[PDB]
């Protein structure tokens, strides 16, 4: 966002864009990491870790299995903040 302001949504979308090597603009909330954004097994392992670091949160491996979309990653991060 302007002058370094950024929402949880924008921060998830930037981390996903960086990790999966796609335009921030192709990272919409409806997107599947695997089916839409071409994440392989290693991409997903590293993406979990990049989200954990950005948001200073622990995503347990079995929660991480269910986070199949950009929307789920936003809702998980928002829930472990509020």
């Amino acid at each position: 966002g302007p002058l370094g302001s950024s929402t949880i949504e924008e921060r998830v979308k930037k981390i996903v864009a960086e990790q999966l090597g796609v335009k921030e603009e192709e990272v919409t909330v409806e997107k599947s990491f695997v089916d839409d954004l071409g994440a392989d097994s290693l991409d997903t392992v590293e993406l979990v870790m990049a989200l954990e670091e950005e948001f200073e949160t622990e995503i347990p491996d079995e929660e991480a299995e269910k986070i199949t979309t950009v929307q789920a990653a936003i809702d998980y991060v928002k829930a472990h903040q509020a």
